[PDB]
């Protein structure tokens, strides 16, 4: 018969901004296009950057509690691993060097806690970059049967061969795979990666009962209290404040827009929407931001959003403004306060006035489930 889906939940992971590691780059572009992608098959997609280990276990602990009985669940991951005795581990942006199993999360038990799941279809594919020297070790297979699973794992050694490998655009590996191997034709509308000098290894491993496909359709509900549930706990962590329009004492108005990049990255903006005709000149600005979110002020009140370091581009958000990266939501520990700034002249005078408004925005995105240490 027609496979069904109970469910469609996915969750990926993006680490770069590692401290005591080499940087990586090419994460964040393949986790939005993959995010996208499966956006569009009907995922409820989690997109996280630049995890710790506390917020890597959270975040897959609480994707594993989402995977129930016919419940298509997808997990990616990309960014430094390792691998030791068969064993594999994603490796997060606070890890120690060198690096050491207690601080990372382990791939294979990932695995067997997937397949212990009565799901319709699990899939995991992660994107390591490996070590020069951390070759596959030589292992006796000591320790994959009615589950249905669809296991990725591609690797580069060295940073230098995996950001050359992932340049460009479009062009990720596992995109590519889902796309020609798991998406079925004519069901859905959606919207060259030449090989590289290094080493490098793709592995795929597959075992299915029957054909699966991405583009199964979800079984629906009209009345289940369970699917609410679903919906409701993932859409809650996904609220974006609304746009604001301040109003400044002197008649200034200026409008504070919101967009979300990730479920842990919004992009804020800013732009005059009325001056008053007394005021020949006038410009704004956003500071004052909470000192766990790490704003690097040479990064914000930028005038394209190119330049914030987002993937959002020029055409993506509203022209004209200027643009601040708000990254590292699940760190904010109380309300998102920042203090909008108005630098404003008189008609005909020198005078520079100075105010400014602060702004509360509540818990944004990711940070509405106040899970921090
Ligand atoms: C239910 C949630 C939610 F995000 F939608 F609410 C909960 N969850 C999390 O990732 N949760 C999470 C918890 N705590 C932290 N954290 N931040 C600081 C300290 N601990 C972080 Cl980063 C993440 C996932 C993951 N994958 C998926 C896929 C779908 Cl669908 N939902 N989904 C979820
Ligand atoms: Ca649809
Ligand atoms: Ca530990
Ligand atoms: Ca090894
Ligand atoms: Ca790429
Ligand atoms: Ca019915
Ligand atoms: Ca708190
Ligand atoms: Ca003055």
């Amino acid at each position: 018969d027609q496979p069904l889906a109970k469910d469609k939940v996915a969750l990926l992971i993006g680490n770069m901004n590692y401290r005591e590691h080499p940087k990586l780059k090419a994460p964040l572009v393949d986790v939005y296009e993959l995010t996208n992608l499966l956006r569009q098959l009907d995922f409820k997609v989690v997109s996280l950057l630049d995890l710790t280990e506390y917020e890597m276990r959270n975040a897959v602990d609480e994707f594993l509690l989402l995977l129930d009985k016919g419940v298509y669940g997808l997990l990616y991951y990309a960014g430094h691993g390792y691998e030791n005795f068969g064993n594999s581990f994603m490796v997060p942006v606070d890890a120690p060097n060198p690096y050491r199993s207690e601080n990372c999360l382990c791939v294979q038990n990932i695995l067997k806690l997937m397949q212990e799941k009565e799901t319709g279809l699990n899939v995991f594919l992660l994107d390591m970059c490996r070590k020069r020297n951390d070759y596959d070790d030589t292992i006796p297979i000591l320790d994959k049967v009615t589950a249905n699973i669809v296991f990725g794992y591609a690797t580069c050694q060295g940073a230098e061969a995996f950001e050359i490998q992932h340049s460009g655009l479009a062009n990720g590996i596992f995109m590519k795979f889902l796309k020609d191997r798991l998406l079925e034709d004519k069901k859905i509308t959606v919207l060259k990666c030449h090989l590289t000098k290094g080493k490098q290894a793709l592995e795929i491993r597959s075992s299915l009962s029957e054909k699966r496909a991405l583009t199964d359709p979800i079984q629906g509900t009209e009345y289940s209290a369970e699917s609410l549930v679903r919906n409701l706990q993932w859409a809650k962590a996904h609220e974006l404040p609304e746009s604001m329009c301040l109003k400044f004492d002197c008649g200034v108005q200026i409008q504070l827009g919101f967009a979300a990049e990730f479920s842990n990255v919004m992009i804020i903006y800013t732009s005059i929407v009325y001056k008053p005709p007394e005021i020949i000149m006038c410009d704004a600005y956003v500071t004052d931001f909470p000192l766990d979110l790490d704003i690097d002020p040479k990064d914000a009140n930028k005038g394209t959003p190119e330049e914030t370091g987002s993937y959002l581009v020029s055409k993506d958000l509203p022209k004209h403004c200027l643009y601040t990266r708000l990254s590292s939501l699940q760190k904010l520990k109380e309300h998102l306060v920042f203090t909008v700034c108005l630098s404003y002249q008189y008609s005909g005078l020198e005078d520079t006035v100075e105010d400014k408004q602060e702004v509360n925005v509540g818990k944004p995105l990711i940070a509405k489930l106040d899970m921090h240490r």
